[PDB]
């Protein structure tokens, strides 16, 4: 809050990172506006910015940032014709404008996928116009990834650029580059589902959810630091997220720097890891700093039996400091079980919560919350079980068919969700195994469940674009923290009527030999989901050998003299053989 709010961000960003910032928000509210028109926009802001960093006083550098960023975007999002219902967006005034907006981002917009050109032509463009190169980079990513932490694409824009500054002059270009790209490509993603949860909290639990996630969190990772020092933390990185989920993007990257700077400042107050992100330049100290190993533990630390059950005073300090005690006993769990997930310690909480709501009023409190703890055990050992049985399972499996498993499992549970989201989910979901299950048992809960978090929750904003099922919907609904032994406790549903059996959804063409081998796949599991929709009485066994089929009839078809006469004669014997077995 100053004066100048443009002028004052454009001063503590740099041109350069407003630029990128001022690019991303208008992304990320107008996804389906061309690329040009973007940058246009961003350089008509920029020129202002530039006249109030000159004249604080000059005319309008006092507006608002919503209502200066609004009214550029709705000069091109007025357009109804080719925007649709943004437009209404533009009929309004901040701040219902900006919430207008935000309610209109788009977890799945219609958007082609990137027909990635060649190597030569790319380090071609990237020498070219190596500004414009970068800048369509920010575009593709925040359209397609409204949710995407602002800050963090500043860092992924800064490693593009490396690796093309550096895979350019490569003798073999392509041998360079592409593993650099592929990498970055599944990073962001994973960023982008990652980020979608802490917005998804914000927006649909409030600060609270918010507040207690970082809480857990920040205890687990920093145990060597005090109460007093953890919730500072917490309130900064809550405000940082706060903004960035809100589209107050230039102000989030601007709090988002201070509060590293702040971290590295007090590196003795907080951690012991956090040596090498704070010698790290300003983008990558950030990062670094957000997924830093935990710290050691401190030794020696006493029960939370003596402060929180036993203590004669529990309800005294309960019902004096409501907010700060809860916050004080999910402080003093985290910081001790690091091997728990954030979800199962927000649980445990919730439980003690609600034992002292019920026993403070009880005859004899301290007999009624006596065995609060003991509650705790079978909520602790559910999702270990689940961890272990499933890594059994992908152990046995691989990634691939661990996904079909899975996508078997949810079509199952949930057949009214749309095919293209069952596949993205389910596969999603798979890829927990690659990541956790390689780990000892101990470092695997709080890996699998909350990536388990992060992929539920990509299924519960891509279903409530368009409800279809009950289900879905309640167990997004219900509470943020029991999400996934929600979806995990549904059965198959035996109201769902099996889908008319359809010949064009089962017949593949010719253009599936040239996809890369993860669309061939999709295309597979794509299959797989509408068998299930169609025989959801079938067997896991009658289903992996049906699967077995079409891989095996693809790849002779494919490796065929008359690729086109063979999908449409030898798959028709795929198809009639498979409806009836
Ligand atoms: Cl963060
Ligand atoms: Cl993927
Ligand atoms: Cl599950």
């Amino acid at each position: 809050a100053h004066k100048s709010e443009v002028a004052h961000r454009f001063k503590d960003l740099g041109e350069e990172n407003f630029k990128a910032l001022v690019l991303i928000a208008f992304a990320q509210y107008l996804q389906q506006c061309p690329f040009e028109d973007h940058v246009k926009l961003v350089n008509e802001v920029t020129e202002f910015a530039k006249t109030c960093v000159a004249d604080e006083s000059a005319e309008n550098c006092d507006k608002s940032l919503h209502t200066l960023f609004g009214d550029k975007l709705c000069t091109v999002a007025t357009l109804r014709e080719t925007y649709g219902e943004m437009a209404d967006c533009c009929a309004k005034q901040e701040p219902e404008r900006n919430e207008c907006f935000l309610q209109h981002k788009d977890d799945n917009p219609n958007l082609p996928r990137l027909v990635r050109p060649e190597v030569d032509v790319m380090c071609t463009a990237f020498h070219d116009n190596e500004e414009t190169f970068l800048k369509k980079y920010l575009y593709e990513i925040a359209r397609r990834h409204p949710y995407f932490y602002a800050p963090e694409l500043l860092f992924f824009a800064k490693r593009y650029k490396a690796a093309f500054t550096e895979c350019c002059q490569a003798a073999d270009k392509a041998a360079c580059l592409l593993p650099k790209l592929d990498e970055l490509r599944d990073e962001g993603k994973a960023s982008s589902a990652k980020q979608r949860l802490k917005c998804a909290s914000l927006q649909k639990f409030g600060e609270r959810a918010f507040k207690a996630w970082a809480v857990a969190r920040l205890s687990q990772r920093f145990p060597k630091a005090e109460f007093a020092e953890v919730s500072k933390l917490v309130t900064d990185l809550t405000k940082v997220h706060t903004e960035c989920c809100h589209g107050d993007l230039l102000e989030c990257a601007d709090d988002r720097a201070d509060l590293a700077k702040y971290i590295c400042e007090n590196q003795d107050s907080i951690s012991s890891k956090l040596k090498e992100c704070c010698e790290k330049p300003l983008l990558e100290k950030s990062h670094c700093i957000a997924e830093v190993e935990n710290d050691e533990m401190p030794a020696d630390l006493p029960s939370l039996a003596a402060d929180f059950v036993e203590s004669k005073d529990v309800c005294k300090n309960y019902a004096e400091a409501k907010d700060v005690f809860l916050g004080m006993f999910l402080y003093e769990y985290a910081r001790r079980h690091p091997d728990y997930s954030v979800v199962l310690l927000l649980r445990l909480a919730k439980t003690y919560e609600t034992t002292l709501e019920k026993c403070c009023a009880a005859a004899d409190p301290h007999e009624c919350y006596a065995k609060v703890f003991d509650e705790f055990k079978p909520l602790v050992e559910e999702p270990q079980n689940l961890i272990k049985q499933n890594c059994e399972l992908f152990e046995q499996l691989g990634e691939y068919k661990f996904q079909n498993a899975l996508l078997v499992r949810y079509t199952k549970k949930v057949p009214q969700v749309s095919t293209p989201t069952l596949v993205e989910v389910s596969r999603n979901l798979g890829k927990v195994g690659s990541k956790c299950c390689k780990h000892p048992e101990a470092k695997r809960m709080p890996c699998a469940e909350d990536y388990l978090s992060v992929v539920l929750n990509q299924l519960c904003v891509l279903h409530e674009k368009t409800p279809v099922s009950d289900r879905v919907t309640k167990c997004c609904t219900e509470s943020l923290v029991n999400r996934r032994p929600c979806f995990s406790a549904l059965e198959v549903d035996e109201t769902y009527v099996p889908k008319e059996f359809n010949a064009e959804t089962f017949t593949f063409h010719a253009d599936i030999c040239t996809l890369s081998e993860k669309e061939r796949q999709i295309k597979k599991q794509t299959a797989l989901v509408e068998l299930v929709k169609h025989k959801p009485k079938a067997t896991k066994e009658q289903l992996k050998a049906v699967m077995d089929d079409f891989a095996a009839f693809v790849e002779k078809c494919c490796k065929a003299d008359d690729k086109e006469t063979c999908f449409a004669e030898e798959g028709k014997k795929l198809v009639a053989a498979s409806q009836a077995a």
